[PDB]
């Protein structure tokens, strides 16, 4: 099994006002975009360290009474109203996989999508502070972090396809956005249920199917840990882990607007029997944001492609990822 090129890219010059040097990280972003579709983020400013200190107290500390109290709608039937913020439980034996989903803090009971009940805006769910001291503080800024890293890279992706630099920014607003944070728990186990191993075509273990990300992009932190294979027309390749930097790819509403110029990429997470942590953030837009699909390929840009409200792809996409793979 071969090893996939994933180019480290220092995308620190995105958040200056050097405009040359954000073109050379442009031309970065659209090789890798056009390869495998993965590259590492580094210089990116985000402290990984306390990130995963932080996510660790919790993931350790939390007692079943706790997860009950936050579970989402599929392990709690009264909370009818969590289907994607609060607590995805594992259950022992079986399915070996744990995490905690929240949304934009600003999803307030004052918000008004949350007023009009629109699908896919949820409040978030929290433990108690004295139980989980400062555990709130830590995730809603660390949303806000990463949510600045996003935009930066952004700018990137709008620069590589010759658009301004605020094309898809200008979409992706705090008062709004349907973007997520994922706190990933793989644990170690012995022994390791082997109802929570899957089997690929190809003889691999895995712990999660291949699948397309349903995001505009996806800015993950892991740790250092390999797992993640992308598919290549020769094969899965393997991505070496790296824990000081974030591994960006696109999602499935990037290759809509794009005509598929850039892809999706096809990944899966193979079974390893060690403790360690994923730490997805999900780049969503706002539920009624549209972009008009383009071809970069044409010098006139045009496309057949109907535009797509990313509220409505988002819904039928969680869901779809859900019947495919599985509830996580
Ligand atoms: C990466 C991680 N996989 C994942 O995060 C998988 C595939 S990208 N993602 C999902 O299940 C979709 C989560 C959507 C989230 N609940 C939301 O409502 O926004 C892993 O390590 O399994
Ligand atoms: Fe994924």
């Amino acid at each position: 099994v071969s090893k996939a090129n994933v180019p480290k890219i220092d995308v620190s010059p995105l958040f200056g006002d050097d405009q040359a040097a954000k073109m050379r990280v442009a031309q970065q972003i659209d090789a890798a975009s056009r390869d495998t579709g993965f590259f590492y983020a580094v210089n990116h400013g985000i402290n990984v360290q306390r990130l995963s200190q932080k996510t660790k107290e919790f993931h350790m500390s939390i007692t079943p009474e706790e997860k009950w109290d936050l579970a989402i709608r599929a392990y709690n039937k009264e909370h009818q109203d969590q289907v994607r913020a609060g607590y995805y439980l594992s259950i022992p034996g079986k399915k070996a996989v744990e995490s905690f989903c929240y949304l934009n803090p600003n999803f307030t009971p004052d918000h008004p999508r949350i007023q009009a009940k629109t699908p896919t805006h949820e409040v978030n769910v929290w433990p108690d502070e004295t139980k989980h001291p400062g555990f709130q503080d830590f995730a809603e800024q660390y949303y806000w972090d990463v949510f600045g890293l996003s935009s930066a890279l952004l700018k990137g992706y709008a620069l590589a396809l010759g658009k301004e630099e605020n094309f898809f920014a200008r979409h992706f607003k705090p008062d709004d956005t349907l973007a997520s944070v994922v706190l990933i728990r793989y644990p170690y186990l012995d022994p390791y249920p082997e109802a929570a191993i899957k089997t690929a075509a190809d003889g691999t273990k895995l712990s999660f199917e291949w699948h397309e990300d349903v995001s505009l992009i996806t800015v993950l932190y892991q740790s250092n840990v390999q797992n993640l294979q992308v598919e290549t027309a020769a094969g899965y390749q393997d991505i070496e882990a790296d824990d000081t930097g974030y591994l960006i790819n696109c999602g499935s509403y990037m290759a809509h607007l794009t005509n598929n110029y850039y892809k999706a990429p096809i990944h899966r997470v193979k079974w390893v029997n060690a403790e360690r942590q994923s730490l997805p953030f999900f780049v969503n837009l706002g539920y009624d944001s549209v972009i008009d699909p383009f071809d970069p390929r044409e010098p006139n840009g045009k496309s057949d492609r109907e535009p797509l409200s990313y509220g409505d792809y988002l819904q039928n996409g969680l869901v779809s990822l859900i019947n495919k793979n599985g509830q996580t």
